[PDB]
């Protein structure tokens, strides 16, 4: 017989389904501003009263 | 990452192996060695012998 050889190419593996690897959790990112206290002259401001 | 494929192997997969491709070809033709009851020319020695 002339041997019908295996033809052996990757069907063993390279496959495949789970090549979803790095899905984007960076979708999940946490931006915020360099958030203010706010000042106020308020405590700065005493009553200037007028005595009579 | 690097998929670790324990795959059918790339020179059996699309071949057929172990397998109808590796060709059990084998038609059971039973080798009849037919015996036949005869040596050859008994079946005729002209018997001159007439001995009168």
């Amino acid at each position: 017989m002339s041997t019908r050889s295996v033809s052996s190419s990757s069907y063993r593996r390279m496959f495949g389904g789970p090549g979803t690897a790095s899905r984007p959790s960076s979708s999940r990112s946490y931006v915020t501003t360099s958030t203010r206290t706010y000042s106020l002259g308020s405590a700065l401001r005493p009553s200037t009263s007028r005595s009579l």
